[PDB]
């Protein structure tokens, strides 16, 4: 066996002086990086008039000079202009002109557009940034229905003909500066004549799919031929050139597939370099995400260096100015040139990503951004760069790109009175920068030279590229914006960003409103620090610590509060290569199981003893040990459970997040009179092996109560790691035992007769099991033993014509396939409407053979092993069932390699009905269903008919499907538009119902208060609303003299948090709501009529239906019920054919409590949630009955950035 982590992630090539001071300013402070840019931007008191003069000229002379006039002509609503451009862009896609116009004179025009015409609005966020400058992530189709209603029934056919010819001008002319290369070059010559020059860009990004880099080399390379002919040995500088993105030229273009890179995408680029060579153009590579910089640059460094381009300086590359390593990367580019021997063009830009690199640094819990927060530092940048660049002009040809009139000039007087063409040259974009260059370019203006980049293709290529203009060009802070906006004035205009930002009172402090990543939460709580796998520095001392982590003796032992304790002694193997030992695990015997539950509760009032604060404070600092030791855990994560860097990364700082959150949720809430439950038994799943095992645990120590810790059999080496750091944070031996082993164990813990409570996370039928054995059991007062049961999912995604094909494509792959599929939240079942089925499909299955799967000792290994044979077998088992059915299933090749672990390829099935799934397959199976989008209802239906209910994904761009199914589907994790494994603590809650849950969710609010014996208030928890129904009830309690019963029930109706409604704190780009619903029908088994009474204000309070156990006899007790109640009100005999019940309430004493116990756990379905009190606690506490379990929490996670950008941040 290879040794682990050998390969890890060397780098391209040997990281030079230059290339390291690239690297080390990637996350540099904000307050360090702008004080040398200041200085290296400062000009002269002369020059900084002349060029405020020369900018003010600029400014006045484009202030002195569309839809809007479509709008104002017809008074057109803004939503009546975006549906009527809507409308205009489907009717040109009828080919026909004849057909067209005759469908609009004869169906449109009079009456509904519906009957004669996927929706509409499937654009309108695109339309709605043309007609009013501001951009949602979704669109109210609705709102969009009725304004194209009633524009066409005020103004008829001439509002439709016009808007037909606007469409067809903005989408041919103005989007565009051609939509075939041959077209976008006879436009040119208008231009050219006047002294400008072009760049074209087919347009193209981000293939998913080999069939999509082929299709875009071939476009490159059909444009270079075109091109090369039109330029006609014009030269580099004076003829026209071509801008390629590396994106479009292979599908997996990231620094984790670097080999791929330069073995297949570097060949296509030297190839089409060749041909700009042969014919003398230019030919630039643009610019993308940050964590590309550096990649490309390896990529820029082979092709300078390959001498069969040499004789050339047609090579180009841009650098972005908003970035923190521009001017180290004009450095190494300047070096390059020098030592290639060639002249490099370097295009300076500020920068076309900002709001996606916030987002995404937040995401990943990143020391800081890549890109600066304040638009005027940006400004700095860019002004000092120009000065860098301009400095080395014999070697480097500095292209600077920009709209802003007040950068153009400072650069123009920067450079000085010598010039002559090819010393360096300005550029814009097409449709954006013609006005202010009109006034540049010529021997009449500031005679300089534009280079015009010019994108090219139609609609299908046209999208992203089109939405990140027009967010440039409506955002506040642009400069094409602030031009026409009267408000602004020159002076404004032409302030000097330099002086601005020397004058402050911290020159270079970062932007007051853009939290770093480690202040997500503010005062509440540090964030969890992730790693960055782009940075070299990062991935050399990794590799050097995952090494150093696979020669450790990791071992595991029943760690007893009197030490640890033998047994059967095993190895633990890497589930990827059963060659390579990763540990030892010794096992505990039954015996010292029930030992060890002894033991914990002799400790437990010392345990208990502990004030609040203080055990917070260990969980505080065994976050602080866990991040420290990050890096070795990582590497233990990775060989013992099947992980990718990237999920145990995600693994750890999960287990940080939870020690945090329960600490701070402890600050906040528990006082002397929330006493513990005592011994807690903590039962945890293989797949999370850190973060779960760490959070129950947590969670359970720091409400007071000693912990038996029983991990999977899978995967206890890290487990006995998390426990150790437990122990070195000041958690007692005593208060947290480890007991390895497999689900006898388990089990032997649950039956222990000092078990107080349990924390299970695993499958559901396991779970059923423990119910079962708890429900044998009492508390010594006489109540139940809690169980927070936490199991399987059977989860589907709903995707709509109107969702993007690319982002859908990359969410399933992550939440199908990521990890083997071996997550409680991972995708199962993808439910495509029928008519982009077929699309969707062949682009989900050319990406799935893009990944890599393999031991994940391998930073370039996408898809890891299954955990065992058992695992394997378990799969490929259903699998066959499948393939024995009919059903088609297709899979992806396996490299020989894997054969010395347990692997399954991602597979996709394609069902007939959701019914032909019977079970959750824990593995990398993906089922797929079609369906008609008029049976969307009944879809809904079918995915909650499964039982289950963890998480739920929908892609559409419509609100009305957006509402409709987010408030039929029944799940406890939703998401919009992006991936649905997200259980980010705090921010999304992660927890379902059903099959899939007791409830409270891990990672919320109400988690703390199941682990104590009288639950704390959570913070944020109330809610204004008041049930109705349960006021209804209080009046008939009132009418019949209940007087004392009808005060509790006002009572209860005021205490329930039920339509509590909040954002939670998280990243920008999203939102994240936590909501409390009813849980829906609850069983009811009283004692008493008063007893009744009590029960059903509690569940009418929660917004709950309830069944009564007929066998009470109180049904005299509810005669003359208002009809209000009464609908929500059934009598049950048969307990079990009148479910699935949610939760239950019972009176009784202990007797009584245990046999009705019995009896719930025999009950088919999820299992319930029982609370129980006696007639005299109900009579004496009015919180008998807790509120807080008889709510069901939902989850909403929007990725409200998915239209292209943040609009928040526009701001
Ligand atoms: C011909 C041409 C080619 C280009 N090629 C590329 C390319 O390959 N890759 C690429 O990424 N960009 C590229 N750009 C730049 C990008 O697309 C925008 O056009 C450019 O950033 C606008 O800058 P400005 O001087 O026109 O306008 P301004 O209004 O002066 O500057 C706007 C810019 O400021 C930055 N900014 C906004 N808010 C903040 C903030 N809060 N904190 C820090 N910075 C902020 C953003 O970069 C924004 O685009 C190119 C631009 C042109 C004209
Ligand atoms: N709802 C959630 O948040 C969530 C999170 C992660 C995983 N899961 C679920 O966990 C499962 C995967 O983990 P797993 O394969 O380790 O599950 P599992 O049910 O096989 O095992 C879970 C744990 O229970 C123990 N166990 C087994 N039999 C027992 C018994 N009779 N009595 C007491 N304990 C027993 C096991 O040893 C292990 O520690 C999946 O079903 C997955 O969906 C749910
Ligand atoms: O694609 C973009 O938005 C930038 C601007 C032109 C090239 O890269
Ligand atoms: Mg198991």
């Amino acid at each position: 066996a290879p040794a682990p982590f050998a390969d890890f992630a060397p780098p391209v090539r040997p990281q030079s002086t230059l290339r390291r001071a690239i690297t080390a300013a990637y996350r540099r402070p904000e307050t360090e990086c702008l004080p040398p840019l200041v200085e290296a931007a400062t000009q002269s008191k002369e020059i900084r008039d002349a060029a405020a003069s020369t900018a003010r000229k600029l400014i006045e002379a484009l202030r002195g000079k569309g839809v809007e006039g479509l709008v104002q002509e017809y008074s057109l609503s803004s939503q009546e202009g975006v549906a009527l451009m809507c409308l205009a862009e489907a009717l040109l896609r009828i080919p026909d002109t004849a057909t067209r116009d005759a469908l609009i004179r004869d169906k449109i025009a009079d009456g509904n557009w519906k009957s004669h015409l996927r929706s509409l609005f499937v654009n309108a966020a695109t339309w709605g940034l043309v007609v009013t400058g501001k951009l949602t992530s979704t669109v109210n189709d609705r709102s969009l229905a009725a304004a194209l209603t009633r524009l066409i029934s005020r103004c008829g056919e001439p509002v439709i003909r016009r808007g037909v010819d606007m469409a067809m001008r903005m989408m041919g002319e103005q989007f565009v500066t051609g939509e075939t290369i041959r077209e976008a070059l006879k436009r040119s010559k208008e231009l050219e004549e006047k002294g400008f020059s072009y760049s074209y860009d087919m347009l193209g990004e981000a293939a998913t799919t080999a069939a999509d880099a082929e299709r875009y080399y071939r476009d490159y390379e059909s444009a270079i031929h075109a091109i090369g002919k039109a330029s006609a040995g014009r030269g580099i500088y004076e003829g026209p050139g071509i801008s390629i993105k590396l994106s479009a030229l292979h599908p997996r273009y990231s620094r984790a597939q670097a080999a791929r890179v330069m073995g297949e995408l570097l060949p296509r680029v030297k190839a089409l370099a060749l041909l700009a060579k042969n014919y003398d153009i230019g030919l630039n590579i643009d610019a993308e995400e940050a964590d590309r910089l550096e990649l490309s640059l390896d990529l820029l460094e082979v092709l300078c260096l390959d001498g069969d381009l040499s004789g050339w300086n047609g090579m180009g590359f841009v650098v972005q100015a908003y970035g923190k390593r521009c001017p180290f990367v004009l450095d190494f580019i300047i070096d390059l040139a020098r030592r290639s021997g060639r002249r490099i063009m370097v295009r300076l830009v500020k920068g076309a990503y900002w709001d996606a690199e916030i987002k995404r640094a937040q995401l990943d819990g990143l020391a800081d951004f890549p890109v600066f927060t304040r638009k005027i530092h940006t400004d700095v940048s860019y002004i000092a760069c120009a000065a860098k660049l301009l400095a080395a002009t014999d070697v480097v040809f500095p292209q600077f790109a920009t709209h802003n009139a007040q950068t153009l000039a400072a650069i123009y007087h920067m450079a000085g009175k010598d010039f002559h063409v090819g010393k360096y040259e300005f550029q814009c974009l097409h449709g954006m920068g013609e006005p202010l260059y009109e006034e540049v370019v010529g021997r009449g203006k500031l005679d300089r030279p534009c280079r015009i980049y010019a994108p090219v293709g139609t609609h299908e290529t046209l999208l992203a590229y089109l939405v990140r203009r027009l967010l440039e060009n409506g955002a506040n802070s642009s400069f094409v914006h602030r031009i026409n906006d009267p408000k602004v004035s020159i002076d404004e205009l032409i302030a000097d960003p330099v002086e601005v930002v020397r004058a402050m009172p911290v020159v270079g402090a970062k932007h007051d409103r853009i939290a770093l990543p480690a202040e997500l939460f503010g005062d509440a709580r540090t964030n969890s620090a992730g790693l960055d796998l782009s940075n070299e520095e990062t991935l050399a001392s990794l590799t050097e610590a995952l090494r150093e982590s696979a020669a450790m003796k990791w071992t595991a032992l029943p760690q007893l509060a009197t030490g640890p304790a033998a047994g059967e002694t095993r190895t633990v193997l890497n589930p990827g290569d059963h060659r390579d030992v990763v540990g030892s695990v010794t096992e505990t015997s039954e015996e010292d199981a029930r030992r060890a539950v002894r033991l914990a509760a002799d400790a437990a009032p010392d345990w208990a003893a502990v004030p609040p604060s203080e055990r917070a404070a260990c969980l505080d600092r065994a976050a602080e040990l866990m991040q420290a030791r990050m890096p070795t855990l990582l590497g233990l994560i990775i060989r013992e459970a099947g992980k990718s860097a990237l999920n145990a990364i995600a693994e750890v700082r999960e287990a940080i997040d939870f020690l945090r959150y329960y600490a701070e949720q402890t600050r906040r809430t528990l006082g002397p009179g929330h006493g513990p439950l005592g011994p807690i038994v903590c039962i945890s799943p293989w797949n999370f092996p850190l973060a779960i095992f760490t959070g129950q645990i947590a969670a359970a120590l720091v409400a007071g109560n000693p912990v038996l810790a029983k991990p999977a059999e899978e995967t206890p080496l890290i487990a006995a790691e998390g426990v150790r750091i437990l122990r070195e944070a000041g958690i007692p031996a005593s208060a947290l035992q480890l007991l390895p082993g497999d689900g006898r164990v388990g089990a032997a813990l649950v039956a222990a007769a000092e078990t107080a409570g349990v924390m299970f996370t695993g499958s559901t039928e396991v779970a059923r099991l423990i119910q079962a054995q708890l429900a044998d059991r009492l508390s010594p007062a006489g109540r139940p033993i809690p169980l927070i049961a936490e199991t399987g999912g059977q989860n589907a995604m709903i995707v709509d014509s109107s969702a993007l094909a690319e982002q859908v494509v990359g969410d399933v792959i992550t939440s199908a396939f990521d990890s083997a599929g071996q997550r409680c939240s991972a995708l199962r079942v993808l439910c495509l409407q029928e008519d982009v089925a077929d699309r969707i499909l062949t682009m989900l299955k050319g990406a799935l053979h893009e990944l890599h799967i393999g031991r994940t000792d391998r930073l370039s290994v996408d898809v890891g092993p299954v955990i065992t044979s058992e695992a394997k077998d378990n799969i490929e088992k259903h699998i066959e069932r499948m393939r024995g059915l009919g059903r088609k299933v297709e899979q992806i090749g396996l490299a020989s390699e894997t054969g010395v672990g347990t692997f399954v390829p991602p597979t996709i099935i394609e069902l007939e009905k959701l019914s032909d799934l019977q079970r959750e397959v824990f593995g990398p199976v993906l089922h797929v269903i079609r369906y008609r989008r008029d049976d969307l209802d009944r879809l809904v239906d079918d995915v909650n008919a499964t039982g289950y209910g963890l998480t739920f994904g929908l892609h559409t761009r419509l609100d009305e499907t957006i509402a409709h199914v987010t408030s039929r589907i029944k799940a406890g994790n939703l998401y919009i538009n992006r991936n649905i494994i997200g259980a980010v603590v705090g921010v999304q809650p992660f927890g379902g119902r059903g099959l899939s849950g007791t409830g409270p969710k891990a990672g919320g609010p109400l988690y703390l208060g199941r682990l104590v014996t009288t639950a704390p208030v959570p913070p944020q928890h109330s809610s204004v609303h008041t049930d109705p129904v349960l006021l209804d009830f209080a009046k008939w309690l009132d009418g019949k003299g209940a007087r004392a019963e009808a005060e509790a029930a006002r009572n209860a109706g005021s205490s329930s948090a039920l339509g509590l409604d909040l954002e939670l704190p998280g990243p920008v780009g999203e939102r994240n709501l936590y909501t409390l619903h009813a849980r829906g029908r609850i069983l009811l088994v009283p004692a008493t009529e008063s007893g009744l009474y009590h029960q059903l204000a509690a569940a009418l309070a929660t917004g709950n239906s309830v069944a009564i156990d007929a066998a009470s006899g109180l049904q005299a007790s509810l005669k003359n019920l208002p009809q209000t109640v009464g609908l929500r009100v059934s009598w049950s005999k048969d307990w079990a054919a009148d479910g699935p019940f949610a939760g239950a309430l019972v009176e009784g004493d202990a007797e009584r409590i245990r046999a009705v116990n019995k009896a719930i756990a025999a009950l088919p379905g999820p299992l319930l949630l029982v609370q129980a009190a006696s007639s005299g606690e109900i009579a004496r506490n009015p919180d008998a009955y807790c509120l807080n379990w008889l709510v069901e929490e939902v989850s909403a996670s929007i990725n409200t950035a998915a239209a292209g950008g943040n609009a928040s941040l526009m701001a």
